């Protein structure tokens, strides 16, 4: 079956905007058809808006390779041992650009990798109970050996970076997702780019 | 190689006080090539922590849906209604079970059996502090009734939900990552919960 109702079956009433800096944090005032089939009231909610992103899974098919970028993400700090994180190339999308755009520069500017060949993964929404903030994930194929370049380039086997999400040492959303998706798919990759 | 000693926290600022928190985070932190980074600020969104519950019927190899509006998915999404995993806010002192179990039951009417970690993953830690504890969790889908703020219970195989994974129809990180995982899983996990 699926979901019942469209974008047409709300009325976004007003947005606010609550605080305004590098990011902002907005009001929505809003009203939604109901499942029953009347008209809720008027509902508000804070959403963080910080537009959108787009990122790359550098995979080198014919090592079975992945690369992965480290660097410091403070958020992560209360909960977690390090906030170093390992995580996708990744850069935020602005007007006029395309998803792919943006991916294949951020794999030459943080790791010093040229792109062949992408595919899309997946594009998700991070946590939209409060965050409007939407990820388009591709696949990129690369010759992992060249991998050059703060920030510290690793490459490592796509078995051991999909053993390191098992073992919660890579746990942040958009490398677990496009890990796992790997996993899935790498096989069928394979084949297409030989 | 770095640990929380290499990083000095000077300072979280209010920026904003509502349902939510906004924090300016002022640190700094050491470098790969050796020193201390100058001051670094970053607004952080502050919204706390939640324990996540992909209902899994394993007899059935069926799983439990959630249909709610997100309201924030509405500028980049064909509807903001999502297909969802039960998940709720982490409060103190509350286990990341007692409140899967706690949603689970009253979004879907569904009591759970064994329980298993998936994972536990940060939303987007650019910019938000906000971490995510999946757990799978053993249930008979044919006790999920809706209940009687405005959700809808779907049951669906789990190829069904997987698909929807692939063609986009579920979208959210959180339902992508335990849907991912209890493909890759599943055979492992029927057995282990039908032996
Ligand atoms: N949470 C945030 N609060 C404030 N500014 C931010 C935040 N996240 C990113 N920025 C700004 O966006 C720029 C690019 O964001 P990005 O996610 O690439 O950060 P980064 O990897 O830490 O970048 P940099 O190489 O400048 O250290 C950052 O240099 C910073 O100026």
């Amino acid at each position: 079956q699926g979901i019942t109702f469209s974008k047409n079956d709300v009325e976004i009433i007003a947005r606010e905007t609550l605080y305004r800096g590098f990011f902002s944090l907005d009001l929505y005032r809003f009203r939604h058809r109901l499942f029953n089939g009347g008209m809720s009231g008027e509902i508000t909610r804070e959403i963080f808006e910080r537009g959108h992103a787009a990122v790359l899974l550098p995979f080198d098919p014919v090592r079975d390779e992945v690369v992965l970028v480290e660097q410091i993400r403070i958020a992560a700090y209360d909960t977690s041992e390090s906030p170093w994180l390992l995580e996708m190339v990744a850069g935020m999308i602005e007007a006029g650009e395309t998803v792919e755009d943006v991916a294949r520069r951020e794999a030459l500017e943080e790791a010093g990798l040229e792109v062949g060949r992408t595919k899309p993964i997946l594009s998700y929404l991070a946590s939209p109970g409060g965050t409007s903030e939407r990820l388009s994930i591709l696949v990129g194929e690369v010759d992992a050996s060249t991998a050059k370049g703060d920030i510290r380039v690793h490459v490592v086997s796509r078995e051991q970076a999909y053993q390191w999400v098992e073992e919660g040492k890579i746990d942040n959303a958009a490398s677990v997702i496009a890990l796992q998706w790997l996993q899935l798919h790498y096989h069928n990759l394979r084949n297409e780019w030989t």
